[PDB]
């Protein structure tokens, strides 16, 4: 499954001249269209914004990361269009959209057994990025809106527009600007222009809180750490306890994973491999 170079004309007609009816997300980072290629492929087409600046760097960021690897828990980049001032990226369509859209209902009710699979799945995706890839890949924008869900509701990490490569001989990578989303930014990212895999782990933690709490990050991490000083049986998603109050024991342990990821000290945070190992220790 090689990275296809798609003609701009194909993408143009597949979206009916980039018509509004095909649009499923715009502005901010990229314009996204739901489309069917002339071979019948169900895809998502991102039309990049502000080329020859933030846009072109974003393009190469994805091309050099997600575009050169494949993994069960990473949204596959199927193709690209680099023509003139136009930058487009083509992905496999994710049926049930983003985790954020689902946790913040317009939808599909997520029971705990599926939420924990989403957590394990997303965790495995980042683990692959941090440990299996050389150079390592720092995502730098892990969040619920960048966790997509296929037909099987398995998590697939998306949006490598701000991702960067780091040698395995380095603990951190020094950047040019502060990247991330409010509510997800690692506290140490505010103190210096440096990013790291531990930074990704922090951001992952927030997502794990969203799955546990059911709340938006906007902070969530703050009073959770403060209610951790009080009674922990007060923060979990109400709809989770309705299913069975017996699974509250693994919830707390899963909460113990989330809080470790969210430590202000980057050195104290677990690696995503340790996170995976911790997830495995809970059920079996």
């Amino acid at each position: 499954k090689p990275l296809r170079k798609l003609a701009f004309a194909d993408l143009l007609q597949a979206t009916n001249g980039f018509h509004n009816d095909s649009l499923i997300g715009s502005g901010g980072f990229g314009d996204v269209y739901k489309a069917i290629l002339k071979d019948g492929s169900a895809v998502a087409i991102k039309k990049l914004i502000h080329v020859s600046g933030q846009g072109d760097r974003e393009f190469m960021a994805e091309m050099e990361t997600i575009g050169k690897i494949k993994h069960r828990n990473l949204v596959p980049l199927l193709g690209y269009c680099k023509v003139g001032d136009e930058r487009l990226l083509v992905y496999e369509f994710m049926k049930y959209g983003s985790l954020e859209d689902v946790l913040h209902d317009p939808g599909v009710k997520l029971n705990w057994s599926t939420r924990r699979k989403i957590a394990i799945g997303s965790a495995r995706g980042l683990a692959f990025l941090h440990h299996n890839c050389s150079p390592h890949i720092i995502h730098r924008d892990m969040k619920s809106s960048n966790v997509l869900l296929d037909e099987n509701l398995e998590a697939r990490v998306s949006d490598f527009g701000m991702a960067r490569l780091m040698s395995a001989m380095d603990t951190h990578l020094s950047v040019s600007t502060l990247a991330g989303t409010p509510g997800y930014v690692p506290p140490e990212y505010y103190q210096s222009f440096r990013c790291s895999t531990k930074g990704d782990v922090y951001s992952y933690g927030v997502v794990l809180l969203e799955l546990l709490t059911g709340k938006r990050p906007t902070n969530l991490v703050g009073w959770v750490k403060q209610h951790a000083k009080l009674r922990i049986s007060d923060v979990f998603d109400p709809e989770l306890m309705k299913e069975d109050p017996a699974l509250e024991i693994e919830l707390l342990q899963h909460l113990k994973v989330a809080v470790a990821c969210l430590d202000d000290r980057a050195w104290r945070r677990p690696t995503m491999v340790q996170v995976m190992a911790m997830f495995k220790e809970i059920q079996a």
